[PDB]
């Protein structure tokens, strides 16, 4: 009963769960706890920062190049002064794209401190352009108006009352004003795929399906409707619901009616290349495109998440790229801060970036000197030896498929499929929640079955995995491009040991 | 016509406001510029981060401390691990509050990685509030619906009729059940003070007053009431007006009547010690002692937002201790990250805290272990020798603000009036737009008065001072507590030059 100022509720659950250790040195693929007796004890990170980590822990390149811009005194605090690093690092990520694209396209880089942020910035712009429309069909709507009045007052056409169900010539215009500014007031809508993760704060909580996690939230923000990625016949339904109408007077030189033409009520559409909260699930073809019909059809931009996704973390820089996904905004952050420093880009096509934007939004930390100069060293370094970088992670990630594959293979009983592309892979755990194993059965009913095998692997093999997933059903594997054949032999060593545990429903082994 | 990624509208106003420079290099109070020729041109920086930097750029114990951290292999990303260092901050920050305020309270901390974020979980952990008082509300309806239909049934009450305005039995408890859900569904509402700036974010913004900064974004995220700092007796009205009822029926023995109940609206009230968008203004006794019973009559937390009045800038450790500001949460920023890293924390009391908040509330790069490092190691500096920095701060503060009202008192025409404390000040600008000078009328006509003048200081002074308010009316001051009686001097004599200048139209020499 001792004063605690943070993390009690969370230290307790993570030592039920067998992951109560504290990390005290970290390098490559490895993360050091002291034992009982204070000897370092070495664990091979799979989690590493949640995909963070694609040169490891404190890698000496980011860790010298961070030592010499802090002793050089680089300005990390030159708000509303000439960055020119910001341009620079906005033309790498352009010409990276075009290359892995073909597309000759430009985008406008807007710099911010996490994913959620640049996530935000994307809502915002989106909304702004939302905006743009709102306006130029309100102008629209005034001179129909003013046509339709013109032609009713003068006499050379008759308002036909068949319409006015739809709400006399004053009255039935102030009626449609009413009408139409109730409709400009109302939230917009947001579209996601099911399990989608786009960040956790006040707006981009609402982009994220994790139950738990957003509904506490609802009444703060705008809503987005979770499209179902697996049933995509049904999304055309579902976003054909979410049609609103204005109202406006149609004069068919004699006849004048109100009608009802369409409103913008669509901000964005957001996507991940590949799928964090529904276990690594990749984007496949038939929802790429049915992404960009409704883009093409509503006009709002297609936002893609590359928060976890990109700079090399697929085998190519963009994840996009690689599945065909032909997005109007691009976000980046995790990898660009080398592990070390905080930072996270918006890059919006330059024929859709209002410039205003440039000038109304901002961010004290935003676009600092320290996190400019390393995320220039990142590029560099993933770009270097004429795309090895790339090469070396598609074969990494070949290796520790094949090995996922034949652990899924031999233990077919307790794991249903291995998911994702690169070095960005999960295998998906069966339903537990009718284990033989009452302990088991318990943490699979509670959705912490994840939690408690990751824990197994922890003490047992010296192994970090974290769960991915609304119930903990996936094991997420994320490491490094520099993890060797010998941690990718412990790592089939330690699986094959927990799913035989599992199979042999051993809840005393498996569960504290 | 040549290719460009990012900033090129920014740096167009820069360049033409007289603020188009590169700083290379900077270290205590100084930031350097290239001139023609290649060497370095020193300038004296006010700006500071906007009050980031209260030990300078670059200190040398905050950049051997990242260093240090660096070469000990710190782990950054240990997430979902013990983090002790989290706890340890919150400790020491928990100490200074009872220090300053001399209450024995008790806080949990939640870390992010800036002021807005830190801002939104107050905002959410606000609405987890709200929720939990909506529960309990709807959960004692039910309880009094019960009652009255068993009193109404049994035949023991007889329901008034006089009442049903409000809205046979089952019939009125579903139209009360109808309208009560409709009322649940309801978006919150934040109150904030005129002026207020609490970050840019999707929920922030809603936050932020500046008109150009926040109108564009209304229909995302629920709205604030900007309540009039300045007319007190206003408030009390303006939040009555916001009132809302949920219905019940009330059972007094005999007879059953439907009425009304308060229903909690109000998420959160948030405050600045010193309004930054408002010409640094310090809140008032009179307006803290409004603000505390507006929190006792709506049990809604009080948010103090300290993102840029703490760690030291107003003269102690927390604005509000300062300033009597007798808050619920309170939030962290600018300086904890030392000017160099990216930090951010939400201290929420712990009679208050929902536990569900450390497990549904999470970020990839918060609670990083570097930011942790450093955060320690600028409470160490800020803490020091028995509370001397407070006292350095109070006494520069003291020396800087003498020296701004000595200008004002001689430069009236053109200054109206000194506002802040400790190291945080501003001088607020006379309106120029009845200015004889054409480009001085033009420029104040756009909102860019401010930016002009700050254009003058650096190209004819060498001195780095940035605008704040929303027509950049005011002149900011927020240096390091290393600034020098020599650098005063120098900026003494700048701003005589630069009131001068305006005193005499002198439209050539300011404006470009
Ligand atoms: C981690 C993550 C985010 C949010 O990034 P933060 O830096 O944690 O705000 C957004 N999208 C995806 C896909 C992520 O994995
Ligand atoms: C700067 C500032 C913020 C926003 O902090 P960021 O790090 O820019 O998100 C919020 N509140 C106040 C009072 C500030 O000065």
């Amino acid at each position: 009963g001792e004063p605690v100022y943070a993390d009690a509720v969370l230290n307790g659950w993570l030592t039920s769960m067998g992951l109560g250790v504290e990390y005290v040195r970290a390098e490559g693929n490895t993360v050091y706890y002291l034992d009982d007796e204070g000897r370092e004890v070495p664990v091979l990170d799979h989690a590493c920062g949640f995909g963070s980590l694609i040169f490891g822990h404190n890698h000496p390149e980011i860790i010298a190049h961070a030592k010499a811009a802090l002793d050089a005194g680089t300005v990390v605090h030159a708000q509303l002064s000439r960055q020119p690093r910001a341009n620079q690092i906005s033309r790498i990520l352009n010409d990276i794209m075009r290359r892995e694209t073909g597309r000759d396209d430009r985008y406008n880089a807007i710099f911010a401190n996490s994913g959620a942020e640049a996530n935000e910035i994307c809502m915002k712009h989106a909304e702004l352009e939302r905006q743009e429309r709102i306006t130029a069909l309100f102008a629209e709507i005034d001179a129909e108006l003013d046509t339709a009045r013109e032609a009713l007052t003068t006499g050379t056409a008759t308002l036909d009352t068949a319409s006015l169900p739809l709400v006399d010539v004053d009255g039935v215009i102030a009626d449609i004003h009413r009408h139409n500014d109730e409709r400009r007031a109302e939230r917009p809508l947001f579209l996601t795929l099911d399990g989608s993760f786009h960040g956790k704060l006040v707006g981009s909580i609402q982009l994220t399906q994790n139950e738990p996690w957003r509904t506490p939230f609802t009444a703060l923000s705008s809503p987005a409707r979770f499209l179902p990625a697996d049933e995509p016949e049904l999304i055309g339904k579902i976003v054909e619901d979410e049609r609103r109408s204005v109202l406006t007077l149609s004069l068919d030189k004699d006849t004048v009616r109100v009608v009802e033409r369409d409103f913008p009520v669509v901000a964005a559409i957001f996507v991940e290349p590949v799928r964090g909260g529904s276990g690594m699930k990749t984007v496949t073809p038939e929802l790429a495109e049915e992404l960009h019909r409704l883009r093409d059809t509503l006009g709002c931009p297609l936002v893609v998440d590359e928060v976890q996704t990109g700079i090399g973390r697929t085998g190519a820089f963009f994840g996009s790229a690689l599945l065909g996904i032909r997005g109007d905004y691009y976000t980046l952050a995790k990898a660009i801060g080398g592990g070390i420093v905080k930072n996270s880009v918006a890059l919006i096509r330059q024929d859709r970036f209002l410039p205003a934007m440039e000038v109304i939004h901002s961010s004290t930390f935003a676009k600092d000197g320290l996190s400019a100069s390393i995320a220039l060293k990142v590029l560099e370094m993933v770009e270097a030896d004429g795309g090895r970088v790339y090469q070396r992670v598609r074969e990494r990630g070949q290796r520790l498929e094949a090995m996922l594959e034949s652990v899924r293979a031999d233990h077919s009983d307790v794991v249903s499929a291995v998911w994702g592309t690169g070095l960005m892979l999960a295998l998906e755990l069966r339903d537990q929640s009718n284990a033989t194993s009452q302990a088991i059965r318990e943490k699979a009913a509670h959705g912490f079955l994840g939690y408690v095998l990751a824990g197994f692997l922890l003490r047992e093999h010296h192994i970090r995995v974290l769960p991915a997933g609304p119930r903990s059903g996936f094991l997420r594997f994320s490491p490094s491009l520099y993890i060797t054949d010998e941690e990718i032999d412990r790592t089939e060593t330690a699986l094959r040991s927990l799913f035989t545990a599992l199979r042999d429903q051993d809840g005393d082994r498996l569960v504290l």
